[PDB]
DNA sequence: GCGCCTCTGG
DNA sequence: CGCGCTCTG
């Protein structure tokens, strides 16, 4: 579908904004009305910057075990 | 322990009050020449980074089939 | 409701929101049709409200220089 | 050289001319890491017209707060 | 929440 | 954290 869940409150989201499809990577919460809302954690990303995070995870991973 | 995927768009591999963070965020350059992190960010837990690679690929299947 | 309209969709609410607080907010239509309320607005108590209206002489001293 | 009009504890109401557009902004401030006074997203910004019409519901503005 | 300053700060 | 598609302490 659209959601992809990878945190307790966090998704990462597929949508199409004008043909211009964006990779959201946003954190959400509820109002006092019970639906949930998103909120300021968060980054839409273009297909080629998904893409290059991808080939960076190489690193990334690397950066993590290295502290 | 920066790697770039954007224009002002970097992945910062960074340890925040002992805990590791994986920060995909936007920056923005001052008068002064230099680069300061923006409203436009989030950073991961390795946890969340962890189910984030192992959704990728119904992402990338979400992102085709759209 | 008491709704107060001073703009095109821009709308002051008195609500006792769980507090009294008067809201000035900017609103935007819903695929549904219905009117919904964004995110480009304030909430004053009545404290700051009261502020806000011993000072319009000064502002509109402002807005005319 | 004074365009600032404190109404609360970090909340002012500020006016200037952007641009040839007037604008009587209403909104709550916070400190950047250099030390400066920002503008925050608790706020708007009104034109003069819809700065009248605020002025011209004061009545039943100040009314509906007594019938709560 | 999702061109350009009299702007942009995890 | 001002000048097409989301409330408030
Ligand atoms: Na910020």
């Amino acid at each position: 579908d659209n959601m992809f869940q990878i945190g307790k409150m966090r998704y990462v989201s597929v949508r199409d904004f004008k043909g211009k499809v964006l990779i959201d990577i946003r954190e959400y919460w509820m109002d006092p009305e019970g639906e949930m809302k998103p909120g300021r954690k968060g980054i839409s990303l273009n297909p080629e910057q998904w893409s290059q995070l991808k080939e960076q995870i190489s690193d990334i991973d690397d950066a993590v075990r290295k502290l």
